[PDB]
C-alpha cells in the first residue's frame, strides 16, 4: 500500500497511480519573483464561523479533523473560484525534523509543517463527484514555522495521544477553525492535483503568504503519532509529504501587488 517509506513513498507512487506523471501535480515550488499579480482575482473570502467539526481521525498517513459537509456552513469563496467550496476535512503535512515537513516550497524554502484545508464545489453535489471534475475542489494551504505557540491549535495538539495509532478516531466536535488560520490572507494560487493517491488534478491551489507560528512542543506532537495500526510495529507518522513537482504548462498568479 503507499506510504511514505523508502519502499512505498512518493517515488513508487506512479506505478499503481500513473497520474503521478500528469501534466498538473502538486505540490510545487513557488518561485515569489516569477509569480505574478493578477489584477482579476477576486476578493477572497473564508466564511467558517458556522462550522461544525465531528471527529478526527488517524488515517495511517495523516490525521483529518472532518466537518460536517450536508449543508452550506464553512465555506470558501472569491479569489480564483467559481462558486462555492464547502469545507469537509484539514489536516497536515510534516517532517521529523523543524527543517523539512511542508510540501510547497516557497524559493526552495521548506517549512517545518504545512495545513491543508480542503473544500469541495458544490456544484457537484458531493466531494466524490467533485472530483471526477477540474475545478471539483479548493485547498487552502497554511505554511507551519516554529516559534510562538498557535492558541487555536492546542486542542488539536492535546487529543492526539487518543489517535495515536492507524484507523482510531475520536469525538472533534465544536473546534473553531478560524483560529489556524494568520492575519492576512494574501496568497498564490495554481491549478494542480491531490498530493497524496489518488493524485486526482482537480484542485484549485491557494497558498497563503503568511505562515502561522506553532511552538516545538506542538510539532514535536505530531511527531509522536504512529502510522502504523495498534499491536503493529511502532512506525512514528513524520515525513508525510510528497516533495515538490515539475510545473509544467502552469503560472502561479499572486493576490497582492
Ligand atoms: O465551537 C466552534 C465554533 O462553532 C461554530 O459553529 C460556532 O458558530 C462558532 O461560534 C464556534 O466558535
Ligand atoms: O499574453 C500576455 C499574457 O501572458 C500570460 O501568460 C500571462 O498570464 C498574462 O498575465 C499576460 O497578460
Ligand atoms: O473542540 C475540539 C475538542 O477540544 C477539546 O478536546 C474538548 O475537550 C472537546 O470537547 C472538543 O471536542
Ligand atoms: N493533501 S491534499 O492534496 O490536501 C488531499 C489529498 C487527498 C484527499 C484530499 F481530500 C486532500
Ligand atoms: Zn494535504
Amino acid at each position: 500500500h503507499w506510504g511514505y517509506g523508502k519502499h512505498n513513498g512518493p517515488e513508487h507512487w506512479h506505478k499503481d497511480f500513473p497520474i503521478a506523471k500528469g501534466e498538473r501535480q502538486s505540490p510545487v515550488d513557488i518561485d515569489t519573483h516569477t509569480a505574478k499579480y493578477d489584477p482579476s482575482l477576486k476578493p477572497l473570502s473564508v466564511s467558517y464561523d458556522q462550522a461544525t467539526s465531528l471527529r478526527i481521525l488517524n488515517n495511517g498517513h495523516a490525521f483529518n479533523v472532518e466537518f460536517d459537509d450536508s449543508q452550506d456552513k464553512a465555506v470558501l469563496k472569491g479569489g480564483p473560484l467559481d462558486g462555492t467550496y464547502r469545507l469537509i476535512q484539514f489536516h497536515f503535512h510534516w517532517g521529523s525534523l523543524d527543517g523539512q515537513g511542508s510540501e510547497h516550497t516557497v524559493d526552495k524554502k521548506k517549512y517545518a509543517a504545512e495545513l491543508h484545508l480542503v473544500h469541495w464545489n458544490t456544484k457537484y453535489g458531493d466531494f466524490g463527484k467533485a472530483v471526477q471534475q477540474p475545478d471539483g475542489l479548493a485547498v487552502l494551504g497554511i505554511f507551519l514555522k516554529v516559534g510562538s505557540a498557535k492558541p487555536g491549535l492546542q486542542k488539536v495538539v492535546d487529543v492526539l495521544d487518543s489517535i495515536k495509532t492507524k484507523g482510531k478516531s475520536a469525538d472533534f466536535t465544536n473546534f473553531d477553525p478560524r483560529g489556524l488560520l494568520p492575519e492576512s490572507l494574501d496568497y498564490w494560487t495554481y491549478p494542480g492535483s491531490l498530493t497524496t493517491p489518488p493524485l486526482l488534478e482537480c484542485v484549485t491551489w491557494i497558498v497563503l503568504k503568511e505562515p502561522i507560528s506553532v511552538s516545538s512542543e506542538q510539532v514535536l506532537k505530531f511527531r509522536k503519532l504512529n502510522f502504523n495500526g495498534e499491536g503493529e510495529p511502532e512506525e512514528l507518522m513524520v515525513d508525510n509529504w510528497r516533495p515538490a513537482q515539475p510545473l509544467k504548462n502552469r503560472q502561479i498568479k499572486a493576490s497582492f501587488k
